[PDB]
């Protein structure tokens, strides 16, 4: 029989391992010839595997590269202008890769050029609250200072935006062992920790969903009109560069001025973590100087798009997508994901060769330039936005399959919760101690839901990956899944070797997943979701699960506002309309679910499959959120303080944030009330898409 | 049999006449008790007629009314401040209505209050080109002047916006006999001409699609957050008032300063039409003073929404809508339309009582507050926008059924051209001399297409009526049809008694349509279109007709740009991408049409009906046109110089308009190129919705 079990049994750990090895021998930086060569290889293999069509979709987008003959670095300079300390020009390459060429040195993509010199201020993680603490409580002024911030806790683009708004003239990012060195594990190559010469690459844009900085709204095709650089979306205005902790120690050790305000500001290095500004007495005349010479350049990128045409509803698309470009070798990010997609394609293609087709069309995507701002997925969705919003059933992302070896991690729309619970109950746990038990059982035991006993934790989608255009701009039901760590060590930093030259095939094979069993489990979860989405007669979405979370989010946002009881009285701020809408959604969703159970009529079916498919769509507001026109989903947006985190009822959340500091409270509370109305209206409108249609 | 012929034969001229009489005995001003009473009557009768559900949908919107105890008027004042001439306080009521109460006196809805005094400037029709002529050629400065403009040629809101941007401190509108008195016909009540005491009411907003000025984007429901008045959409900033030609003659006769620049500036009154400023020598110390005391007030309005549930595709909506509110009695506008809708509902309901249902759902709408800015249709579409954009097949408007008795007028999307040709070939001409001939034949003979022999003229949709939200904001295929005049007399002014107290039942019964045969023909055209849209197995849209017009519009816009060959060379302005997209659309549309002919499979059918339904939808750009976020259709928008007229490729048109006067040509031509890219991209994206789906 050709059923989900046939699909799942065809997936092989050994194949994933072979593909990962194949994808990680050389760097595949976006816009480079090697990444175009890999794109062509994937296109050819997906054709071989049996897909109906496999095309490259190319765009010309703004990318950023260091200057090969004018290297980026940072110095401590003395009063004569002699550079007495220089940060490294490259990470020491790992064993056996010391002759690999075209390893891009560490840099912050899209940094402007410049050579600013000044006194250092240490700003902890450079979060909104770190700058609050500096300016409001400690009275330290960052204006015209170079700030030094540790990576972790929030997306590095938000750190840079925060530093810029504080008046910094430059930003130095570094990896503190507190955040990137797990106690009792060795540094690469003898364990999975970050060595002191290791450095995390990454872009520092604030795109807010825009895609290519030069063509917001429209695909960067051959005849596109581009903005000039001065009007580009999301570029930083001050130079930025990342360093490892050997070099950071040299920059931090001489720091003077004020003490750290508390122990939450101290990392693990043998330094005081003084905030500054500037160095202690002996060295007070020394300064820090950055030298940044990277250039932004419009460069061609290539997505591979594979199609497996649906037998019954070819005009309904279930999308499995993940990126292919990497900073260096991409051992985890993204090739551990891409190897998993390759094996999924292979398995579906085996079934297709035996005569099977899925009910709905499955689209497979190998995205380019994800690392430079989700550019390949966003440009392709801008090109195809009309097809996607009228036909897009679901998008399953497929970046890194592992960031640990402890348990499953799922972030998705509430519409997929029941699908994920059901599927994981049918899959075998790969975990030691759970032999013969379901993935659901092991996952639930290791990662319990905070709300419900006997259920596992499933998080809201945030951002910083290729589902952003599909979910928060276009309103297509989206999900992601990977193996993860126990979050009770170095929390809200990912894995230590993230975006470093040390993220290699050997990292994975030796330290994360030697048997490729976690990879296989992740292929079963991602592939299984795609299979059910593309093949179930009734779409496997439960609208009642949206009703339950909407109430939780409404309680949360109400609780935030209720910290200001006097202002809620003065300005007549009521949440009644939002609770009413959520109550109505709950009642209508319950009734819709009864009809979905209680209806041989393919029009009623497809009518109801359309109501299911368009339910995520109904949370889109075509006017977008304030000053973020590409974040249109009213229930979920990336946190305005951390692109990685999701925020619920983001319009109301941002209206309430730090509201006690606004100069005009009547105007600020007016805007809170405006966002309440928008959210209540959108919830009610979404509910009404589930009512009887006539 | 229950087929279109059964539907059409059930329609009766005598019923339309009875309904028109019933709807026009008292005024039905939006927001008044009498208009709520009529709404309740229509709701009750549509239920009686057999519709499945009939609901009122109410909103609280900004309306505008004169102050009953502080009347609006204009004076000529002398140097002592004695008011030596006053304009009328009311139109002399027609025979037999001299005791009807609650006739709203003439006023310009949404005028601010004020009592400005100053010298008059006569500005012809107050068009963009009239102000160009004044400022650029004649060197007359309107700053701080009261302008007097004749009605006609363009929507009165554009006149006011143009006067405001010229620095006027007030606007006086009047009806010139040149534009509102047809040679050789008598004034009401003895003919259909405007008497000298007659005055045209009408709002002077510039909403650009926004709907209620206080709630752009969202329905004005019970919990809506409203903008303050200062941030409202579209309100004029200077007082405005309309007068008849007896009073205008008194204001114009003393005008001095410069002569009219040419005869296109002279109307029919026995006055010089001097432009001013101010009066001739003897009277140079006299001034004009306005007294405006109207108030804007949030007021409840009521739409009636009737549903006839579809038998096979209940989740597909074909909408017949027209408004019910009137300025006074609404003898033509809108009750000649509403009586026609009432009879259509009656006929469909007769068939329903015999057991028939249409294939798709038909929604019937009696809109409120159309006269105050399309408010009722727009608020309802804002409320239901998600249902309408995923389910809306078509919208047929149904305002005034007659504006003349000469021939048919149709303005619609190209997607309806073939439907209209086919239907009119099956209908009988009501015209004298065409007994036994088709409506198509009489219409084609009297109103030939300018492009094609043996075809009738069908115009682009403009605006100034309730289809605006459905077509230009939401991208639902839309059309309108009515009987019209021969446009070779007083051109681009409508009918003489438009928006006057004289627009009565007797006007229609005595002078326009004594046998109600033109009304019946219009009921057959509107009703027949609805019938085919709601009942044809394959949607009756021909995508090839869009391809033909796209080429015509691309040639037109290219020809405008080619007036500036030097700048097109300097700035590398090419239309190649737009022509390529139009060529592709033509090829893909031809192939789609072959498949539509060449496919028992209801999924392929409905898949292809979805491609047809979503084709108009594909011309929407969710970012809207520049500074007009609610005009989202890239092919059609209301002219930025005249809301009544449609403009094709409006983004490029506005970028090219008066471009030779821009101070920064590189920036201006850059924006032309940007709009070319947007238009070429949107045409190609629309074409690709017609490609094979996978
Ligand atoms: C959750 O779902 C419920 C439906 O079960 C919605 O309930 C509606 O709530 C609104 C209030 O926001 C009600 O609005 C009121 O309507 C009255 C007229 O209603 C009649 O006509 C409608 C046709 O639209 C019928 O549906 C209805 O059954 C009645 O026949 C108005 O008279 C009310 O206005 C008066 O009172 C208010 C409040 O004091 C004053 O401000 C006004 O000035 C005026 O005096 C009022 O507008 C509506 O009737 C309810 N519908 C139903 C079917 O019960 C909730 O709105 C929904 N939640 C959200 C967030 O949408
Ligand atoms: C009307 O419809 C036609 C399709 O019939 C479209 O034609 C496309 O036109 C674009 C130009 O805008 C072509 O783009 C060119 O693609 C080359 C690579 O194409 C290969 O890969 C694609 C996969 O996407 C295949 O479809 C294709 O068959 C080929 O296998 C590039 O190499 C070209 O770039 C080079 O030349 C340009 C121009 O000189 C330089 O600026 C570049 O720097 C570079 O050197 C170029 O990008 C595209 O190939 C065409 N497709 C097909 C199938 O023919 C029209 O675009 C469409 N009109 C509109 C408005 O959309
Ligand atoms: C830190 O690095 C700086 C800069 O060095 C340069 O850039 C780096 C990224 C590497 O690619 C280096 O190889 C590269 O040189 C060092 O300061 C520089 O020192 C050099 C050599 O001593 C100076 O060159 C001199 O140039 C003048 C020309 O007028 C001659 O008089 C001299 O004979 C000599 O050739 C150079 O001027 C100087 N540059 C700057 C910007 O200060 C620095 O020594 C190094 N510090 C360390 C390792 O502690
Ligand atoms: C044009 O109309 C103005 C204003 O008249 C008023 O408003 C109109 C819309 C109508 O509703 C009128 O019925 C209404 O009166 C006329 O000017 C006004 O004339 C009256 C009567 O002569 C003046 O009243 C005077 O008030 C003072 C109070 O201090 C006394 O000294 C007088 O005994 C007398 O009662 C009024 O002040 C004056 N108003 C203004 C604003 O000028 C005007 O006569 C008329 N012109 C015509 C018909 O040619
Ligand atoms: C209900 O739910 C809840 O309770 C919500 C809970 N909740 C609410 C409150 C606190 C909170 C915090 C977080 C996080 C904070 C830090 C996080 C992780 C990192 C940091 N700093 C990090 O760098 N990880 C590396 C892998 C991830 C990026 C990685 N992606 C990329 O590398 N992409 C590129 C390009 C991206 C782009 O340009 O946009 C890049 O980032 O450079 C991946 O996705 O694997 S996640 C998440 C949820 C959360
Ligand atoms: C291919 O095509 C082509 O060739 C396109 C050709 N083409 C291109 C170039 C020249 C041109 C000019 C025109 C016109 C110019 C003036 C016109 C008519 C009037 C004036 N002035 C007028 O007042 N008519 C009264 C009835 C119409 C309004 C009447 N509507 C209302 O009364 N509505 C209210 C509220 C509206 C709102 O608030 O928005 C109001 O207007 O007050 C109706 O629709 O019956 S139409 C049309 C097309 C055209
Ligand atoms: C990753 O795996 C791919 C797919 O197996 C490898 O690419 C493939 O490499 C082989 C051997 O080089 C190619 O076959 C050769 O073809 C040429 C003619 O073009 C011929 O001269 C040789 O004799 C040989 O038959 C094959 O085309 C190619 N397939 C692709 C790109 O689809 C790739 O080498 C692996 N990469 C690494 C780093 O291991
Ligand atoms: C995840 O799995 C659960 C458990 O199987 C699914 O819920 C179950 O769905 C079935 C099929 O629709 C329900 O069966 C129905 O039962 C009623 C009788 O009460 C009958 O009227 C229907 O004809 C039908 O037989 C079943 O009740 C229901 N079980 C529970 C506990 O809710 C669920 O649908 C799955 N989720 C997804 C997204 O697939
Ligand atoms: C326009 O036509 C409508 C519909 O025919 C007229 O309204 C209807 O008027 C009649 C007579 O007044 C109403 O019947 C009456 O009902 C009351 C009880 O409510 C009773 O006291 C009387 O004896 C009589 O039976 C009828 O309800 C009403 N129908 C509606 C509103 O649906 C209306 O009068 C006409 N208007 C004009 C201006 O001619
Ligand atoms: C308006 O009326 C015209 C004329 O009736 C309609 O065009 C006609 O549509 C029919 C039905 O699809 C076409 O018949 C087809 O003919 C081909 C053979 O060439 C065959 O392959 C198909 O199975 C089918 O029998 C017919 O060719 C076509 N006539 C013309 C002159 O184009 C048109 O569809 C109507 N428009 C609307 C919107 O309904
Ligand atoms: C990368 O840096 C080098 C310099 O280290 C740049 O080459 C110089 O560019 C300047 C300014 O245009 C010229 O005046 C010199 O003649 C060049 N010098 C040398 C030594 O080649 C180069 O332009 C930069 N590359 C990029 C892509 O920006
Ligand atoms: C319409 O106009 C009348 C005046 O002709 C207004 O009534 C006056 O309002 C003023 C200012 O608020 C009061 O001081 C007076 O006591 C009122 N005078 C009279 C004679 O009644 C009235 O407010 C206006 N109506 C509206 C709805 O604006
Ligand atoms: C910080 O320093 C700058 C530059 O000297 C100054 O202009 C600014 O006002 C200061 N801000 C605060 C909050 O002290
Ligand atoms: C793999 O699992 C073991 C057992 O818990 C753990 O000690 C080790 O740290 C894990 N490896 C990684 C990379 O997390
Ligand atoms: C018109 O008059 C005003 C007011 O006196 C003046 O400020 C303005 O500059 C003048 N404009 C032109 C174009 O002459
Ligand atoms: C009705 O038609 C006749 C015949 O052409 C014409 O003379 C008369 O003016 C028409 N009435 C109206 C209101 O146009
Ligand atoms: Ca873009
Ligand atoms: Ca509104
Ligand atoms: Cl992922
Ligand atoms: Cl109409
Ligand atoms: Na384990
Ligand atoms: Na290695
Ligand atoms: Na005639
Ligand atoms: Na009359
Ligand atoms: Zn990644
Ligand atoms: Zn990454
Ligand atoms: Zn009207
Ligand atoms: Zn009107």
């Amino acid at each position: 029989k050709h059923n989900m079990k046939a699909f799942l049994d065809e997936l092989k750990a050994e194949n994933i391992k072979k593909f990962l090895y194949n994808f990680t021998q050389i760097p595949h930086l976006a816009g480079t010839e090697q990444n175009f060569q890999l794109a062509k290889q994937i296109q050819s293999q997906w054709k071989e595997f049996g897909l109906d069509s496999v095309e490259l979709a190319h765009y010309d987008v703004l990318l950023s590269y260091p200057n090969k003959t004018h290297p980026n670095y940072i110095s401590i300079i003395n009063e004569d202008g002699n550079e007495i300390f220089n940060t490294s020009l490259f990470e020491p390459p790992p064993p056996g890769y010391e002759n690999v060429s075209d390893i891009v040195p560490p840099f912050s993509a899209f940094s402007p050029q410049g050579m600013p010199e000044g006194d250092l201020v240490y700003v902890n993680y450079a979060r909104t609250e770190d700058f609050f603490k500096l300016e409001r409580d400690m009275k330290i002024n960052c204006s015209g200072k170079i700030v030094i911030a540790r990576y972790g806790k929030v997306f590095r683009g938000n750190k840079v935006k925060n530093a810029q708004l504080a008046g910094a003239k430059g930003v130095i990012l570094y990896s503190d062992p507190a955040d990137y060195f797990a106690p009792g594990v060795k540094s690469y190559p003898d364990g999975w920790n970050l060595p002191g010469g290791g450095v995390q690459r990454g872009n520092i844009l604030n795109l807010n969903g825009a895609g290519d900085p030069l063509t917001p709204g429209y695909p960067a095709n051959e005849y596109a009109y581009r903005r000039g650089i001065a009007e580009a979306v999301g570029l930083p205005s001050i130079p930025v560069h990342p360093i490892g902790y050997y070099d950071a120690q040299k920059l931090l050790e001489k720091m003077g001025g004020s003490a750290p305000p508390d122990s939450s500001w101290r990392g693990s290095l043998k330094v005081p973590y003084n905030v500054g500004p500037g160095f202690t007495g002996n060295f007070s005349t020394q300064k820090v100087k950055m030298h940044i010479h990277s250039t932004n350049e419009v460069t061609r990128i290539y997505n591979v798009i594979g199609t497996l045409r649906g037998a019954v509803e070819p005009d309904r698309y279930v999308i499995l997508g993940g990126h292919r470009d990497s900073w260096v070798f991409g051992g985890i990010d993204p090739q551990s994901g891409a190897a998993v997609v390759h094996e999924i394609v292979r398995s579906f293609g085996t079934l297709k060769k035996e005569g099977w087709r899925p009910r709905r069309t499955i689209l497979f995507a190998s995205w380019d330039a994800e690392e430079f701002g989700l550019l390949g997925s966003t440009e392709w969705a801008e090109e195809n936005s009309r097809l996607l919003q009228e036909r897009g059933v679901a998008y399953i992302n497929a970046d890194s399959s592992i960031e640990g070896n402890y348990t499953l991690r799922v972030d998705c729309t509430p519409l997929m919760y029941s699908l994920v619970h059901n599927l994981t109950k049918e899959l075998k746990s790969p975990d030691e101690g759970f032999e013969g038990k379901s993935l659901y059982e092991s996952w639930t035991k290791k990662s319990p839901s905070p709300e419900f006993s006997g259920m596992p934790r499933i998080s809201k989608l945030g951002s910083g990956n290729d589902f952003e255009v599909f979910f928060q701009r276009l309103g297509i039901a989206s999900g992601r899944a990977r193996y993860t760590k126990n979050w009770e060590t170095n929390k809200f930093s990912g894995y230590p070797l993230y975006h470093s030259v040390y993220e290699t095939y050997e990292l994975v094979e030796k330290f994360y997943d030697p048997m490729f069993k976690y990879h296989l489990t992740v292929a079963q979860v991602r592939g299984g979701m795609v299979f059910e989405l593309a093949n179930s007669i009734v779409l496997p979405f439960d609208c009642r699960d949206y009703a339950v979370v909407l109430r939780k989010y409404a309680d949360k946002i109400y609780s935030i506002s209720m910290k200001h009881p006097q202002e809620m009285k003065t300005y007549s701020v009521s949440f009644d309309s939002l609770f009413s809408a959520v109550k109505n959604f709950t009642e209508i969703a319950s009734k819709f679910s009864e009809r979905l159970q209680d209806f041989s009529n393919p029009i009623v079916l497809r009518m109801m499959n359309d109501q299911l498919m368009f339910l995520e769509r109904a949370f889109i507001d075509p006017l977008g959120l304030p000053d973020r026109p590409f974040y249109r989903h009213v229930i979920y947006a990336p946190s305005s303080h951390n692109k990685y985190a999701g925020e619920s009822f983001p319009g109301i959340y941002d209206a309430l944030f730090d509201i006690e500091s606004k100069v005009d409270p009547s105007k600020a509370w007016g805007e809170v009330k405006r966002q309440i109305y928008v959210a209540a209206f959108t919830v009610q409108a979404a509910a009404e898409t589930l009512s009887e249609v006539a």
